[PDB]
């Protein structure tokens, strides 16, 4: 049972907003289909698949406890990029130009976490 | 009871060692003392500081049972730097080019995690 804090309703209403429009989000709005790909061992290669969908409803359904797992969920998303793809890939530089993002708006998220009750 | 790994090898001997000696490094090589440094409410903001002396040494002590944990430690690391400061404070820009070194050689660490015995 998670909860709604002010971290994870600006990781919603700002982070993800930000993100889910971008030029560069479009191949991370679902989970990454290996063998309609043609991607060879995905799955011995990344263990915990992550999307932006994934992230996004886990948001709109109070999944989370803290904003700390909606974070680790987005950096497990991009290191599972770098991690399977090469470093000049695509994919690769389109996931840095989305962590930048990312990253950049993490700074101005609400410092101290407290939970929104009604 | 962690354990040596090819990724987590990878961490300690080719990424640890390009961040350490960084001309940004020397003030993630410990702990934050929020007093000495007149930082207010660091401790109400940051509930798992994080640095790269306490990353490196948890290297070193076979302390993590996996490259994801490790990795999940530089993660906190750095968004912790970007929470408690300013987008535009030195400390933050000094972070955002260590975590892009990081992040770079993230996409050259061996692919599939595997232990290493003796
Ligand atoms: C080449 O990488 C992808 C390409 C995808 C994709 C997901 C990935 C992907 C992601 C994201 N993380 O690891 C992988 C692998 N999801 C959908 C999709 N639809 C689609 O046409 N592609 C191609 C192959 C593509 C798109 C962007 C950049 C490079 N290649 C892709
Ligand atoms: C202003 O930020 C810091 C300054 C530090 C520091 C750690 C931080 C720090 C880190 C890293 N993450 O959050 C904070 C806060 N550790 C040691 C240390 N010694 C030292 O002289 N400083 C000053 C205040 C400094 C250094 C670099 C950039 C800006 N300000 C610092």
């Amino acid at each position: 049972p998670g909860r709604v804090t002010n971290q994870l309703q600006y990781l919603h209403k700002v982070v993800m907003k930000a993100l889910w429009k971008h030029q560069f989000a479009w191949p991370f709005r679902q989970p990454v289909d290996a063998v309609k790909l043609g991607l060879p061992d995905y799955h011995k290669i990344i263990k915990q698949p992550m999307d932006m969908g994934t992230i996004k409803r886990r948001l709109e359904n109070n999944y989370y406890w803290a904003a700390s797992e909606c974070m680790q969920d987005f950096n497990t998303m991009f290191t599972n990029c770098y991690i399977y793809n090469k470093p000049t890939d695509d994919i690769v530089l389109m996931a840095q130009t989305l962590e930048k993002i990312f990253l950049q708006k993490v700074a101005s998220m609400p410092q101290e976490e407290q939970e929104l009750v009604v």
